[PDB]
């Protein structure tokens, strides 16, 4: 394997910050954390995150946006939770099944560390997708 | 090598500490007082090898008190992972590094790349003491 | 095939690695976003190592600045020097010669569906812009 330890924490943090340079007036931001490490693709992880909040803000017409990470035994939980049109319950398989409103990246993703990626309904109103992944130990 | 930034040892440790509280419900685990320390590395694999240390403890030592340690030197940072679990018998030391998880390989291998070494001894608590020894950065 | 290529962390590493293979030469990262696109790391390293060996053997360059700009197009990766540059009657057809010969960059750029070209630096010397289309 290339994959390596990854503080999926601060991954989310830096993916906050250069989000809200590429999209103005996007708050974006991570929501307090401890931190997590993996082990697993950076650069793939990176872009299963970048890709769901290009998603929630170009097709689902997001303005804030909400990062966080969750962790137990079992790994971790990220989850991307969005205040935008969301997603029909019964249109989520078909997304994930998309390449981009599609989230085929970050299932892909999900699939490559032997996790999942699902799609729920978030309080802020829009999506909320988590993907989970299994740690190290 | 590139890679690697300054990373205080002693503030890892703690918040490993805090954040392992968290997740084991049953676990004690402290930081014991120890004097600041840096040194250069790579602040997302110290901290795996340190979680993988306190998961072993748990999981497959049953250990409900874990103590982390940095004590510091001349020649680098020494951090213990000590705890009250049924520990490691000294003939599946090596044995243990070699295997993922008992299996203390990510703890090896986070040692190696930074210039250093994991050893496994007896702790006063009663079971495994996992001793980092690393490389200052001078 | 194309794979998740974290393109600031590659300038970096290209960056280091030029620093110990140029004496008296002064190569940097200038700060950037962390930028992943999908594309070829060997090819687009490559890329970038052609134009820092262009700037540095042809155009005496003795300071060079990589950087990356990302935006929701993509990410546009700029290779400045402070060399004597490219005179600007031959600023496309450098692009169709291998070494003054950037054929190379251009075969990346075209790979990625992206475009190469090349302007004033305030530097002195060349600019050389990738322009490489994101993964969303």
């Amino acid at each position: 394997d290339d994959h390596v330890p990854v503080d999926i924490t601060d991954l989310l943090d830096r993916a906050a910050h250069d989000a809200a340079r590429i999209y103005p007036d996007l708050d974006v931001s991570l929501v307090p954390s401890p931190t997590c490490i993996i082990v697993g693709l950076p650069a793939g992880l990176r872009l299963a995150v970048d890709n769901a909040i290009a998603n929630a803000v170009k097709h689902g017409g997001a303005t804030l946006v909400q990062l966080s990470a969750v962790s137990s035994r079992a790994g971790v939980e990220i989850a991307i939770d969005d205040n935008g049109s969301g997603v029909p319950e019964g249109e989520r398989q078909v997304v994930f099944e998309r390449f981009s409103l599609g989230l085929a990246l970050v299932a892909q993703q999900a699939q490559l560390h032997g996790g999942t990626a699902s799609l729920e309904n978030s309080p802020l109103g829009g999506a909320r997708l988590v993907l989970r992944l299994p740690g190290p130990s």
